[PDB]
């Protein structure tokens, strides 16, 4: 089993339904969820 | 673009780099991963 996942924000980021501790909301994916983008620090 | 992630578990968890902090790891992926599997707690 997979799961196709979104990359968003120009390929820069991933669709999650929450954002991980270190990343930044940055907008929204078409699914509903929230595009996340890693800080330096998440890694 | 997507990413194609594997349902590992059994189909019951997610393959991912580090698990996420209301989640346990329950394996390795074949990929290196962790095998994520969610706490009621994290919904």
């Amino acid at each position: 089993e997979f799961e196709l996942d979104r990359i968003c924000g120009y390929g820069t980021a991933r669709c999650r339904k929450k954002c991980r501790s270190q990343e930044y909301r940055i907008g929204r994916c078409p699914n509903t969820y929230a595009c996340c983008l890693r800080k330096w620090d998440e890694s």
